[PDB]
């Protein structure tokens, strides 16, 4: 909408007040016009039609529980676009400051979160398994991370290629949340999962298998469910990437950590000038060693820890 740029303040869904940026035209709407062409967050009413209503607010304050979700996918999407921007000098999901669009209150009782090809969409999850999604930051910076790859690397969302895809999102989820440093971890979803149990999570980039997930190729799952198992074997490289930044032995191999930055620009390389739609796992290697060549040379620690990490997962 045509307005003025203004400043809000509200509450979470973890109860943290934060600012967020508004628009005023006679309603305070949730438009942040201060980042490339806007950043737009919907009210679904708990229904599934999408995008829903752009976001009215009378007053500019964004207290009451059902603000809450909305404050966060907000901000949090904000966080992750000065991801994008600060740390790799990409501008929004398309790199030329395509608006970024979410909606919040999907469905009843929606235990999940995703990019449906054009937006960002959360649940409110049902209260037991998950409060409303959009409170995780690597949550929302998972899902924007969907749209990066769609229009990037492409890769198919299914078998390996999907396999990789799931892992990127939650390789730069985990990043955007170290960013914003936060209580950050390794771990996905932890801060909306399951609200009667403390220090679990969706899943574990340390330690994949805490949650049933493979933490070596030769642990893969083949069948058909989960598109061939793209949040399962998502661990094989979501482990490679752990071992790539933080180092370890694992099953008898041991990697020299190079850190979360060098991990996330050759992340980000490979994403973006090798893979391709149909990247298996050995492209992905392949990628990720030459990405390391290109940034830090043949010679260097980081290729050699990239090398390392890839095979103690069993991925040549
Ligand atoms: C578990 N969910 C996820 O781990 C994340 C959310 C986590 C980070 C809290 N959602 P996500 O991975 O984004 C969902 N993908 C999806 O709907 O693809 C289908 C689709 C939809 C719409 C269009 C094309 C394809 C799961 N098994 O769905
Ligand atoms: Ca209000
Ligand atoms: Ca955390
Ligand atoms: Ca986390
Ligand atoms: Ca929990
Ligand atoms: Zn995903």
């Amino acid at each position: 909408i045509t307005g003025t740029s203004t400043v809000g303040v509200g509450r979470g869904v973890l109860g943290d007040q934060k600012n967020i940026n508004t628009t005023y035209s006679t309603y305070y709407y949730l438009q942040d016009n201060t980042r490339g062409n806007g950043i737009f967050t919907y009210d679904a009413k708990y229904r599934t039609t999408l995008p829903g209503s752009l976001w009215a607010d009378a007053d500019n304050q964004f207290f009451a529980s059902y603000d809450a979700p909305a404050v966060d996918a907000h901000y949090y999407a904000g966080v992750t676009y000065d991801y994008y921007k600060n740390v790799h000098n990409r501008l929004s999901y398309d790199g030329n400051n395509a608006a970024i669009r979410s909606s919040v209150h999907y469905s009843q009782g929606y235990n999940n979160a995703f990019w449906n090809g054009s937006q960002m969409v959360y649940g409110d999850g049902d209260g037991q398994t998950f409060i409303p999604l959009s409170g995780g930051i690597d949550v929302v910076a998972h899902e924007l991370t969907h749209a990066v790859t769609d229009y990037t690397a492409g890769l198919i969302y299914q078998n390996e290629s999907g396999a990789i895809n799931e892992a990127i999102s939650d390789i730069f989820g985990t990043l955007v949340e170290f960013y914003a440093n936060k209580n950050p971890d390794w771990e996905i979803g932890e801060d909306v999962y399951t609200p009667g149990i403390s220090g679990d999570s969706l899943r574990s980039m340390s330690d994949p298998a805490k949650y049933g997930d493979p933490d070596h190729y030769s642990k893969r799952y083949t069948g058909t469910q989960d598109n061939g198992g793209v949040h399962i074997n998502s661990g094989i490289i979501n482990k490679a990437a752990y071992l790539i930044s933080q180092g370890g032995t694992h099953y008898g191999v041991s990697v020299v950590g190079i850190g979360r930055d060098k991990l996330g620009k050759i992340f980000y390389r490979a994403l973006t000038q090798y893979l391709t739609p149909t990247s298996n796992f050995s492209q992905l290697r392949a990628a990720a060693v030459q990405s390391a060549t290109d940034l830090y040379g043949s010679t260097s620690q980081e290729v050699a820890s990239v090398k390392q990490a890839f095979d103690a997962v069993g991925v040549k």
